[PDB]
């Protein structure tokens, strides 16, 4: 069951309003597996906020940790799904262009070897 | 020098006003060979008028199709030269959720090595 599916657009919007009251510099991500996806795991929490200065490249290191990622292990990160975003641009950035209109960031994570398709 | 970079912004959307007039059942889009690929050669076709029904997978098929590939080879399509999209998704939607302030649907073909550097 997908974020979406298991909180309505409006619970999103709340959800969006209590984390930048109670954490206003940081960038409310939701990050999931993509559909089959079977190599990588899931994660056990979804949203993750991110300290609004960093780039992409944070973003990845944070969730190859989370994941436990082997060190020869590659993956991709796509925005909303689909996009693929350079390393080096600021989140705040990619999140004032791709927000959600729930006003969460959303991306998907998948490995190489499902692309391999 | 890409299609952008031989022709000017009013050329290209005279071009796709043409292509509405001319060709209403068709989604006009742009297919460029990724910048610095190196396992796939380039087409002498870079304009395809796509019919408005179709799905990306059969997109996929005729480009494939014309560069010989094999059922066994990888062949990666990215739209705006980033975004990769469902094989299941109509084209025409896409256009509508894609397309270039010109009016082009543009897209770049990268080979199995190209989309690997592009992991991280």
């Amino acid at each position: 069951k997908t974020f979406k599916q298991r909180r309505t657009f409006e619970q999103r919007v709340e959800d969006v309003r209590l984390i930048r009251e109670q954490h206003p510099t940081k960038i409310p991500v939701i990050i999931e597996r993509y559909k089959g996806e079977k190599q990588l795991p899931v994660l056990d929490k979804t949203k993750f906020l991110v300290p609004d200065h960093v780039n992409m490249s944070e973003l990845i290191k944070i969730i190859r940790r989370r994941l436990q990622l082997n060190a020869n292990q590659a993956f991709f990160l796509l925005v909303n799904g689909h996009s693929m975003v350079s390393v080096s641009t600021p989140i705040s950035e990619v999140y004032e262009s791709e927000k959600d209109e729930d006003g969460f960031l959303y991306m998907v994570y998948a490995s190489q070897e499902t692309f391999m398709k």
